[PDB]
Parts: C-alpha cells; sequence; structure tokens
C-alpha cells in the first residue's frame, strides 16, 4: 500500500512489476562488491546493504539484460548511489578541495578505467572497476557515447556543490534542464544498449519516437523522486528537487508543491503511453524482412518494453528502500548508510 499523496494508480494497474531471474544473486554479489571495494563501512553494509533494494531497482529496469551485463550495470548503480552519498558530505562538511580531487579524478578514470583499478581512494576504484566493465560489452563507439555523457554528469553534480555551497535554489526551468543530467537520464537510456546486446545506430535511437519515450521515462523517474524523496532532502538542507524549486521561487506551500509535482509526473506517464505506441510502430518498420532489420527492430521493442519497466521499478523502489525513510532516524538530516 502506497501513501495516498504518492500513490499513482495508473502505475498499480497497467506498469505491472517486472523481476529479472537473476535478482537474487545479484543482490549478495553486489553487497560483496561493496564489502570488498570498501566503498561502504562493513557495519553499515550489513545492517543497511539490502533494505536500500539498489539491486532490485535494476532488476526491474533491465529485464532480459545478460546476468554478467546486469551485474556490472548493479554494480555502478549501488556506486553512483554512494557517490551521492560521498557528494552530500563534501557538501555539509565544506570539503571543496577533497570534492575537486574527486571530480578530477571521475573524469579520468572514465577515459582511463585500468588506470584507476586501484586507486587509494576507494570510490575512485570502485568507479573505474564498474565502468571497465561496462566498456567490455559493446562496440568502442558505445563506450565513447557513455563517457561523453558521464562527463556531463560529473559536472552537473559540480554544478550542485556550486549551487549548495552559495545556497542557491534553481528556478524551475534551470533544474529541470540539470536534473536531466544529475539524474543521468542519458547514461540509463545508453545502458539499455548493453541489456538488449545491441548497439542502436544514430538514426534508430534519435527516431523522435524513441528519444521521446526515453526521456518520459527519465522524467519521471527523477520527478518521483523527487517526490518521494523531498522529506529527507529538505531535513538536509538539499536544495536541488522540483518541489524545493516551485515553494521557493513561485511561493507554493508544501501541499501546493507536492500537488504540482504529482501532476507533472502524472502527465509523464499519460505521454509515454501516447508515444509508447508510436515508438513499437517503429519498432515494426524496422523489421523490413531483413536479419539486421530483425535484430534493429527486436533491439528497439526491448528497449522500449525496459523504458516502461522504469516507471514501475522506480514507482515501487521509493516505497521498500531504506534510503528515503527519515522518519526512522536519530538525526534527520544524517541517513545511518552515509559515513559522516
Ligand atoms: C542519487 C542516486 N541516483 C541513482 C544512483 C543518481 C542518479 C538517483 C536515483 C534515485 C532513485 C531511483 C533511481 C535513481
Ligand atoms: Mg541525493
Ligand atoms: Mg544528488
Ligand atoms: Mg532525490
Amino acid at each position: 500500500a502506497v501513501p495516498p499523496s504518492l500513490r499513482l494508480p495508473v502505475i498499480e494497474a497497467a506498469f505491472p512489476r517486472q523481476l529479472h531471474p537473476y535478482w537474487p544473486k545479484l543482490q549478495e554479489t553486489t553487497r560483496t562488491w561493496l564489502l570488498e571495494k570498501r566503498l561502504m563501512p562493513a557495519d553499515k553494509v550489513e545492517e543497511y546493504a539490502d533494505g536500500l533494494c539498489y539491486t532490485d531497482l535494476m532488476a526491474g529496469y533491465y529485464l532480459g539484460a545478460p546476468d554478467e551485463v546486469l551485474q556490472a550495470i548493479a554494480d555502478y548503480s549501488a556506486w553512483y548511489f554512494v557517490w551521492d552519498d560521498r557528494h552530500d558530505r563534501d557538501i555539509v562538511h565544506g570539503r571543496a578541495g577533497a570534492w575537486r580531487r574527486l571530480r578530477g579524478l571521475l573524469h579520468t578514470a572514465l577515459d582511463s578505467p585500468g588506470d584507476h583499478l586501484h586507486h587509494e581512494d576507494t570510490l575512485v576504484a570502485g568507479f573505474a572497476d564498474s565502468v571497465r566493465r561496462l566498456y567490455a560489452f559493446l562496440p568502442a563507439t558505445w563506450n565513447a557515447r557513455f563517457a561523453r555523457h558521464f562527463h556531463t554528469v560529473i559536472e552537473a553534480y559540480d554544478r550542485e556543490f556550486h549551487n549548495r555551497t552559495r545556497g542557491i535554489v534553481p528556478g524551475v526551468e534551470e533544474y529541470l534542464e540539470l536534473r536531466r543530467l544529475t539524474f543521468a537520464h542519458w547514461i540509463w537510456t545508453d545502458l539499455l544498449e548493453p541489456s538488449s546486446g545491441c548497439e542502436l545506430p544514430d538514426a534508430v535511437r534519435k527516431h523522435p519516437a524513441y528519444r521521446r519515450a526515453a526521456l518520459l521515462s527519465q522524467e519521471f523517474a527523477a520527478w518521483y523522486n523527487d517526490l518521494c524523496s523531498l522529506p529527507k532532502e529538505i531535513a538536509g538542507d538539499e536544495v536541488h528537487n522540483l518541489g524545493i524549486s516551485l515553494i521557493t521561487h513561485h511561493s507554493l506551500t508544501l501541499e501546493e508543491a507536492i500537488g504540482e509535482v504529482r501532476r507533472r509526473v502524472e502527465e509523464c506517464i499519460t505521454e509515454f503511453l501516447a508515444v509508447e505506441r508510436d515508438a513499437l510502430r517503429f519498432a515494426d518498420e524496422l523489421a523490413d524482412g531483413t536479419v539486421r532489420g530483425k535484430e534493429l527492430s527486436g533491439a528497439v521493442r526491448a528497449n522500449v518494453g525496459n523504458m516502461r519497466n522504469w516507471f514501475s521499478s522506480v514507482y515501487w523502489f521509493h516505497h521498500e528502500s531504506g534510503r528515503y525513510m527519515v522518519d526512522s532516524w536519530d538525526d534527520r538530516s544524517t541517513p545511518p548508510y552515509v559515513n559522516n
């Protein structure tokens, strides 16, 4: 049962949850990886890792992925959550120098992961290990696009460091543009392709129906996170959240901003439903009778199916994960799974 202020009946009725068959082994394998890469203290991994549900989130998203692909995606995604925690803690503790150094190492490790596999900063070494494995599935042209996208993500995190140290809440339009980068919209979209086993040519993945379906899936996910993580983010002096931008710059009340965010999330769903039809029609056109065409057709169909699965996986993740349960913390500004 989902709280009424967070409930989306269309998701519950029309987007049935999916779970990848590898998820049991995925759960333990990623937890051991967090342990062995020293990405979180051992006692916090034991106490909190399974309850954070990071592997469940990815296992309900990239259906059909080969087990080894899903493992690399799950390790990268767990790393990404820890990086968000590190970013937050560097901000809270005014560690501008340590962040600047981290920011630079992640740029370098993204271009040359093998050089960073044993870096003294375990967060860098953990990133390099996951990126190394992601680079082993598709041609170097896909690797280059992943890197180009993630370079921008790192720099969007640096913009968040600038905003939060300076006490700046971005405007609504400014926030929406930045959120497509801090959420890594295009990274999750890139990773559809190794999950279906096919790098898509530019003419396919830029087709208007594919691009708009991919966008809507990510806008829903990011804004639903905003809706669900608003309580912890207000408690933690986070400034990056559509709700916070609305309260600050449009002088909405909390209740008004929650409603506005809800409506925007709801429209992503029904816009997606319409564009989903066009994207599946495109998949049908790709099946032109050739072997390449059937290949491309099946890949697009699988990818669009997983764009749909992102809606349900993100929805349920926010009600299962301990990441957001701010009411259970002794210090509402300091989550217990963060190294402070
Ligand atoms: C801050 C963590 N995360 C994912 C690693 C960064 C993009 C956002 C997120 C939250 C909830 C579901 C999916 C992604
Ligand atoms: Mg965060
Ligand atoms: Mg963040
Ligand atoms: Mg959030």
